[PDB]
């Protein structure tokens, strides 16, 4: 629907404020009883460190993915900026109140400071451990604590909060380097910003996708868009000659009568009150959005067609569609000049492809006629780059721009055509048409010059380097209206409401913040995507959200084609620091994640010989090997995705000494018994007889003679003989002295959104007016 | 009988439709409707392939 | 613009040049019949239609010959064989004791 585009427009708003409470952590800590070597329980009971949320899978692959949407939720998650003084709360303990931060951080204290801990310097340094601040600096210090792999991140978030400052300049400058310059308007504002302001940058870098190579589908969608968004700017018209008066006197100049037509079909222009403000409007959008319009003539109304001539000498034809300037040209070629100039001779015979215009101009000889020609033809828009930043506007040739002595040209070199003929009356109808856009022509002088301003101006408000290409879409322009705001229009002046002009910027603006940001979202995931080796995460995947995120676009109704090649585009974009700086964090660590956490292992090993367990404290002493130091090896991700060789098959079937790789469940054991008999060698048969395995739980015998009722083998005196370990890390301890860390944030922020609002813009008085040339705009009586 | 049967493919409407936008069917060219009757596709294919 | 669609789409294309090299270069396999080419008397109608749709309208599918499916074939292939063979021996042998 018309403005069922425009409600999906004015209603995005990108502009999100994101910021943070919980402090983000892994891992808490937490109890276990202690095994001294022997398997005693020695009591006290000592602190290490378990995930919270095991969540890990089975099999490598399931893995990498698992991370990778921890990826995607670190992102959505991605504090746009900090501040402590909301993270307050209460140590029990100290030399006072000491407010640390997070909960979690709390509970710990009082918890640690009554079951029997290392004692002192634990108990002390929980007491002498407090806040402070340094007004001076707007600096705040609060004590917390986390864990190596937790102050890391955190702490990042500190060292880059994307959040600049804001004085009363700032603001001023933020406002398009040639609008504050424009003389015809004013600025104003109410109040001063604190030192304390603050204000997010909306990026707003260029179409890192070139989406006009190839994609011409889209970029029609765009256009389309950009230019409903025009027209809701373009100013509406003001007082214009009464419909009814000027149409009759228009009849008069002409010579009407009984059956005798001529003129008869120039005035299905009369609507105008509707045609005219048409007419101005789908001009502007068209240039500014950049869109291709059509033509609805007739080859009856040659009215219609002079002011075509209007037309023509503005908008660098190429603006039009090629069948369109094709027809009207030829049109005119044809039917206006040659056939009452004396120059017809041959009616003109043109069969397609060359310029139209153009051989006319080569042809016939008059000079007022001739500079029409190359003017016209020749004239294209100027490429011009920056406005105040890379604008990339495509600009109109300086002269037009009210320096238009080439309307007054267009009015000569009517003046003088209309004088050799050939049938003769048609030249009556013909030049009588011409002449109402001669003394209308004081007027015409204007039409030139409003648009001139509006497009001139609306301009720079356009962070979208809009350039020049073909729309498909077509917006249908007819003769009629052209010719209606023509002859019907003048004394009046007309500019760009303030209010409106922001709204525009602010459109665009956040429209672009999105586009660069999804970018910014989209290719982030699309590399980690790689070092993940995920050939299976299809990605069709990633494109599909990218593109909704940026309404419009009804997805289901886009192919897949186009889409990858989206990737194929995106896959050599760079990331972004931000984006960038954390993933390594990820990376870099990730395997002591895994490692540690229970439901899951690593990998197991077969020695068929007797041999030694480590004696740790956390558990009693088992089967764990936290080297694999020899033997062989095997990836079983490539094993379940290969099919399994039998090479694994005969290892097993012969007896070999090996190893295996990958996600893996556990499964703890107690009974002594268990080991002596030795079970451990079972589990692995099955894998003969079923390729693929995943119904392989390796086995751990945690041994500590205490909580295993069958102690009565620890007596004697022993030393665990066992058959196959197993790949497992351990659960480092717990140094709380160590293990709390320190920081710095920001007391009393003043974050701000959307801006400008604090200016109250007003406007000259219409009749004087000025362009980019210092003149009256709107001269004439 | 043995070529196997085609999977997973896209809607027929969705590409013709983007298809139009694109081709820019209905423009003077006086022979229409030839270039469409390309349908029956989630099956052409599969013909067109065994 | 009809070209541009099977360029794009081209970096699936791609996809199909390996499917059918893969597909007939394996059925192909279990083939005992020789198979010489020659100039069939009669033809089979290929609607460009149907190619074109193929064409810009794959995905990222993937499929191939179900092992079982294999097999089925090779075991036709070779009973006719046999019986060709078979019979022509049972051919022959009469013809020429038909003779002396």
């Amino acid at each position: 629907p018309k403005e069922s585009i425009l409600k999906k427009l004015e209603d995005i708003k990108p502009e999100q404020a994101k910021k943070q409470t919980k402090l983000f952590r892994i891992f808490e800590p937490r109890q276990l009883p202690i095994y001294r070597a022997n398997g005693e329980k020695e009591l006290r009971n000592r602190w290490y460190w378990k995930l919270k949320k095991d969540t890990l899978p089975d099999g490598d692959y399931d893995v990498r993915e698992y991370f990778l949407n921890l990826y995607d939720q670190v992102l959505t998650e991605m504090p746009d900026y900090l501040l402590l003084k909301d993270m307050a709360v209460e140590n029990k303990n100290s030399r006072d109140a000491g407010k640390v931060v997070d909960s979690e951080t709390a509970s710990i204290c009082d918890a640690i400071f009554q079951d029997e801990e290392t004692e002192g310097a634990v108990r002390r340094f929980i007491a002498e451990m407090r806040q402070r601040v340094q007004a001076d600096r707007n600096v705040v210090n609060y004590p917390s604590i986390l864990h190596p792999i937790d102050y890391a991140f955190n702490e990042y978030f500190l060292q880059h909060q994307l959040v600049e400052p804001l004085n009363n300049d700032i603001i001023f400058n933020y406002i398009p380097e040639r609008i504050r310059n424009d003389v015809n308007y004013i600025l104003n504002m109410d109040r001063n910003l604190p030192s304390t302001a603050r204000y997010i940058r909306p990026n707003l870098l260029q179409d890192r996708l070139n989406l006009h190579d190839n994609f011409e589908s889209l970029w029609d969608t765009i256009t389309t868009s950009n230019y409903i968004l025009a027209r809701s700017v373009v100013p509406d018209l003001k007082e214009l000659v009464s419909t009814e008066a000027q149409i009759q006197k228009m009849s008069q100049d002409l010579q009407l009568e009984a059956l005798t037509i001529q003129s008869e079909t120039q005035f299905l222009t009369g609507i105008n009150s509707q045609a005219a403000n048409d007419c101005f409007k789908t001009l502007i959008a068209a240039m500014l959005s950049q869109r291709t319009m059509s033509l609805d003539f007739v080859t009856t109304n040659y009215m219609s067609l002079i002011s075509g001539m209007w037309l023509l000498t503005v908008v660098p034809n190429d603006m039009f569609i090629r069948e369109s300037l094709v027809a009207c040209q030829l049109a005119i070629v044809n039917t206006i000049i040659y056939p009452a100039f004396g120059m017809q001779r041959m009616h003109y015979r043109n069969g397609d492809p060359q310029t139209p215009f153009q051989i006319a101009e080569q042809q016939i000889q008059n000079f007022q006629v001739a500079n029409w020609l190359h003017f016209v033809n020749n004239n294209q828009f100027r490429q011009v780059v920056i406005d105040g930043v890379l604008n990339q506007v495509l600009n109109d040739n300086i002269r037009d721009g009210h320096v238009i002595n080439q309307l007054m040209e267009a009015l000569m070199q009517l003046s003088r055509q209309q004088f050799p003929t050939m049938p003769v009356d048609y030249k009556r109808s013909i030049q009588r048409g011409i002449l109402l856009l001669s003394n209308r022509l004081g007027q015409l002088v204007d039409l030139t010059r409003l648009l001139a301003y509006n497009y001139e101006t609306l301009m720079a408000c356009v962070t979208m380097n809009m350039q020049h290409v073909q729309t498909l879409t077509t917006e249908k322009l007819q003769l009629t209206s052209v010719t209606s705001l023509c002859m019907l229009i003048g004394n009046a002046t007309v500019i760009p409401s303030p209010q409106t002009l922001f709204h525009y910027y602010n459109v665009n603006v956040n429209f672009h913040s999105n586009y660069n940001e999804r970018i910014n979202d989209a290719v982030a995931i699309i590399t980690a995507a790689n070092r993940l080796n995920l050939y299976q995460k299809k990605m069709k995947a990633i494109v599909e959200d990218f593109l909704k995120r940026l309404h419009i676009f009804d997805v289901a109704r886009v192919p897949d084609d186009q889409m990858y090649r989206l990737r194929d585009r995106l896959r050599l974009l760079p990331v972004e620091v931000r984006r960038l700086d954390i993933f390594n964090l990820i990376l870099m660590n990730m395997d002591q994640i895994e490692r540690a956490s229970d439901k899951i292992a690593q990998g197991v090993i077969i020695a068929y010989r007797d041999m030694q367990l480590e004696r740790d404290e956390m558990y009693g002493y088992v089967n764990i090997a936290r080297n694999l130091d020899g033997f062989q090896q095997i990836n079983l991700e490539e094993l379940m995705r290969t099919g399994d060789y039998a090479q694994i098959t005969n290892m097993l079937l012969n007896n070999q000494p090996v190893a295996l790789v990958g996600a893996l469940p556990f499964v703890t054991d107690s009974s002594v018994i268990s080991l002596i008999a030795k079970l451990d060698a079972t589990v692995f048969a099955q894998i003969v007889k079923l390729r693929k395995v995943d119904t392989l739980k390796p086995i751990l015998y945690k041994i500590n003679s205490d909580s295993n009722d069958f102690y009565l083998v620890a007596n004697y005196d022993w030393v665990p003989t066992s058959t196959t370990k197993v790949y497992k890390q351990v659960p480092q301890q717990f140094d709380f002295r160590n293990s709390m860390h320190m920081l710095t944030s920001n007391l009393t922020f003043t974050v701000y959104s959307d801006l400008l609002a604090f200016v109250s813009a007003d406007t000259v008085e219409p009749i004087n007016a000025v362009a980019f040339d210092n003149m009256r705009i709107m001269n004439e009586l």
